[PDB]
């Protein structure tokens, strides 16, 4: 009776995210290559397209949460995927699932940046007005086209843009009553120590979708054991 | 058994704070002017210093968490009072009470910063030296002397101060194994358009004094209700 979609589903953090909500009672309709209920590939258009209607197709009656977990790291084969799936894969679906939200209960939706968001500045992000024009050909040219790099450009880029997107709509999904953030999972040794488990981020993310975050919306929620704070303390 | 210290009790956030922790079995030990078991005037040197004197004797064994939710905001009459409370009387209480939290149990500390605290550049601050450099009567007489606006100046400078202090001690604290993070409250049902209930603060701080936030350092939360989005949205 209460749905969430989650992308990514099938590894990393999506799966730790699925487990800890379906703990909750809650019905998960995944979005993934393999092991899902929607089976799609973000990466283009067409695959974005389908996995949307048959996302909707089951929540005919609305959906009470959504997070998007799917993302492609630097290093990445072909790197135009890295740009389509990191942020055309999350506002693409966000977008039209937000008719959904609004009729459930106690709706919220989370989506997955990282700390890389912060490496750039929006306004010096090569990819920004391409992928805010929604002209996906063009940003993975850039992509393909990067000097030495490319795989960080891609990533922190994607990242970037995606969480000053997500900003952008806090506005609208506030209107619309539905809650929006973000979580951004670090990527040396960090303050605390250790490596995160996926677990982890998942905790945040259960927080984030629950009444316990009744007035947390629009934020971008750290958790990268200290890096940020380190490098950055006053940037914030 | 499981201690846990909280500036600002008596009331509000503080209040709210004490209340949810209490049920989740932990045993407080306010500091506030009244109805808190240490009676405390943070505004004063020697006051602070008989604060952390008055905890310490109570937690000898340590202490396994800290919440700072003393605080003071613009419009108050003396805007001294307003710098020494919202700054050191979180600071040196924060550093008296490490080698406590370090004895403790999941370790963990919060405290009550303000989305204020992102008004202001901390390279632009006019309190941020004095204030990192211990000068309490210089940073007072900057708000005292500041005229127009010399409200937010004490309230904005005090805040943005104190999340960067935060910030900075990450890396220490971190060694230490005891997680330090910030809340930056704003002012069921949707969040956009109405003020929050202190009922809404207590709950994410809870959740960060929780293994759910075990990966969480460092980091600033905002409890705005999206406001902050809308208003910054290529800044976090």
């Amino acid at each position: 009776m209460s749905i969430i979609v989650i992308s990514g589903c099938a590894t990393g953090i999506g799966a730790a995210t699925r487990k800890v909500l379906e703990a909750a009672g809650h019905q998960i309709v995944g979005i993934d290559i393999r092991d899902a209920e929607v089976i799609a590939d973000l990466s283009t258009a067409e695959g974005r397209k389908q996995a949307i209607a048959d996302v909707l197709a089951k929540c005919s009656k609305g959906m009470d949460g959504l997070v998007l977990c799917a993302g492609l790291g630097p290093q990445t084969k072909v790197l135009g995927n890295v740009v389509s799936v990191n942020y055309f894969g999350a506002t693409e679906l966000m977008d039209a699932f937000l008719p959904a939200l609004k009729k459930g209960h106690q709706p919220a939706a989370v989506v997955i940046s990282s700390v890389a968001s912060a490496h750039l500045a929006f306004d010096k992000n090569p990819l920004a007005l391409a992928l805010e024009a929604g002209e996906e050909a063009k940003a993975r040219a850039i992509v393909e086209h990067a000097g030495e790099q490319g795989g960080n450009l891609a990533y922190a880029g994607s990242k970037n843009a995606l969480t000053v997107a997500v900003r952008k709509r806090a506005a609208a999904w506030g209107e619309a009553g539905v809650r929006l953030n973000t979580i951004a999972p670090g990527a040396f040794v960090p303050p605390m120590g250790r490596r995160a488990e996926p677990s982890e981020m998942a905790s945040v993310i259960a927080f984030l979708m629950s009444p316990a975050a009744s007035y947390v919306h629009g934020a971008q929620i750290v958790i990268d054991g200290g890096i940020d704070a380190v490098m950055r303390p006053t940037q914030f």
